[PDB]
């Protein structure tokens, strides 16, 4: 039901892009910035914007809650759908990437090609057009347009320490460490699916008190931390392993390993060949990883849900509760 | 000695865009950001910086110029020369360019290779640090973050309608009009150079009448119209000791011109040899020119188009400092 309660207001944000702007003196650029949106965002799961809609919902009072202002909410999680698409748009541009849901990349088209960089750069200018139409003159402006250069910031830390792991030398993993992987997760994971939505919702609700943010923060990461811990087991138990990537599962083992152990890690770690992988699907079994993760799982959910449930009631324990559960299975 | 003064107050700049933030709990991050600042912003005139800067100066009422303002003003300057280096990062990655002021392009270097891209988010990103750091508490700020948010959209419409005019149908040179010259110049260049400096000038000094920041506005495209066009001329007709327009088949003033003036055969001349990489084809052109009288034209039309600008810039009110502008004028009038 919601997924086209979503998608029904995004035809809107479009023309609202369209307009209130220099574009009315070059209509050929907004029609093929139009293109770029429509495209960059056409398909997959709309979660991080549906997840901005069902924190305001949630957070609040339902006296509060109007016809308008459900369409504001709809609208901020349009923003950060736009804001994905800018990431996954470049991560395919560095990552040589050739599909993405079926189709080609934007930049195999070959009308587009490496002129998408640029397009990179419009997409996100459009994120503050549509805050100026529907946030102009309100009180919150400032921090939603604060908060959205801030994002770019978070995600492109976060892209940096991703491609600096990959650069490396194939046979060093020196960097695999948890205090790193946290970090990774912490900035291109966690705060633009978790934290930014959640965020997103306080301020269209009028929440600010700092120490609250602070509190909503807290939660978001350790529950990003807690869904990635489970997306890296479950891509084990996906190819995770044969690309060399920085999951729970290769830091841990590096930990637990004695310095032989450490040496089959490395060499058989980032292979295609079966008997390279399935080495350290062996090492990992050995390493007792399956049992130390069914341990740090059930830990981490339940001190993670009893941090929800001592949650000031401005923060509805009840949202931070769900987003847990939609993991937990 | 103000291009020595300007360049002085970069390493504060770049301390503060580390500390503060969230950079502490990543200093790998902040280094490899230092890195990515110190080699894209290297070398240069540093002139969007020195306009900002000397039209804050021209504007304000030196009464209230303090050492303080001297450096906000120098900050809003660099938040530009950092604008500047990521365009021009990505305008080599989009134009397969090799070198820059001398040196490798940022993204041709071994390690980096298409994370440059990435690079680029970052280093536009500073901007926000540094406007938060030394203009948070301040009424303009909102300002501030506004324009600097329009000036990446204004200039990527400008790098846009420069992609998409040199990217399809090599022969065919329909779109090289002088409309689309214009639109090219007014988001790509005329806004970065003179409409942002001045525009910043103006809100570091409280002035705030929406005719007044009008008035500016128009006065600094006409003033980067006729930059461009400078630029354009010397490009072809440079002392080589004081480009590749005609190479890389450069929508420039002069071929704008050079097709308007064009017989249907001198058209079909044009198509053969413009975008050629040998000097037996960059001749013709160059001597095409000399027929089509460019040369003449030119200097007609800067002779022209100066005496038009010196005249806008004594026409605008005093509070707009026709000072300034007939300055930034003469600093350009006669170049090499």
């Amino acid at each position: 039901t919601k997924k086209e309660s979503f998608e029904d207001v995004l035809p809107s944000i479009l023309n609202t892009i369209t307009t209130n702007s220099e574009l009315t003196e070059v209509p050929e650029v907004a029609n093929w910035l139009k293109k770029v949106l429509e495209y960059n965002l056409a398909g997959g799961k709309k979660a991080r914007g549906l997840t901005t809609l069902f924190a305001y919902e949630m957070l609040e009072k339902p006296e509060n809650i109007t016809e308008e202002t459900i369409y504001l909410a709809k609208t901020l999680g349009w923003c950060v759908e736009i804001l994905q698409g800018f990431l996954v748009m470049l991560d395919d541009i560095m990552d040589g990437s050739t599909t993405r849901r079926g189709v080609p990349c934007w930049y195999q088209l070959p009308e587009v090609g490496l002129a998408a960089v640029n397009d990179s750069s419009l997409m996100f200018s459009s994120i503050f057009y549509v805050l100026h139409a529907h946030f102009a003159d309100k009180k919150i402006y400032t921090n939603l347009v604060e908060l959205f250069n801030e994002s770019l910031m978070h995600t492109s830390i976060g892209q940096h320490l991703d491609v600096t792991m990959e650069r490396r030398q194939k046979s060093d993993y020196s960097l695999f460490t948890i205090e790193r992987y946290n970090a990774i997760v912490k900035y291109k994971t966690a705060y633009y699916t978790y934290q930014l939505p959640v965020c997103l919702g306080m301020l269209l609700a009028n929440i600010s008190d700092p120490v609250l943010h602070q509190k909503a923060e807290d939660m978001c990461l350790e529950i990003g931390k807690f869904f990635q811990i489970q997306d890296d087991y479950i891509d084990c138990y996906g190819t995770d392993i044969q690309e060399a990537k920085c999951s729970w599962l290769a830091v841990m083992a590096l930990q637990r390993c004695s310095a032989s152990q450490k040496i089959v890690f490395t060499t058989c770690y980032g292979s295609k060949e079966p008997a390279h992988i399935e080495r350290i699907k062996e090492l990992y079994k050995q390493l007792q990883l399956p049992e130390l993760y069914a341990q740090e799982e059930t830990r981490m959910y339940e001190s993670l849900i009893k941090q929800a449930h001592g949650l000031p009631s401005e923060l509805s324990p009840a949202l931070f509760v769900r987003l847990i559960h939609m993991i937990y299975k």
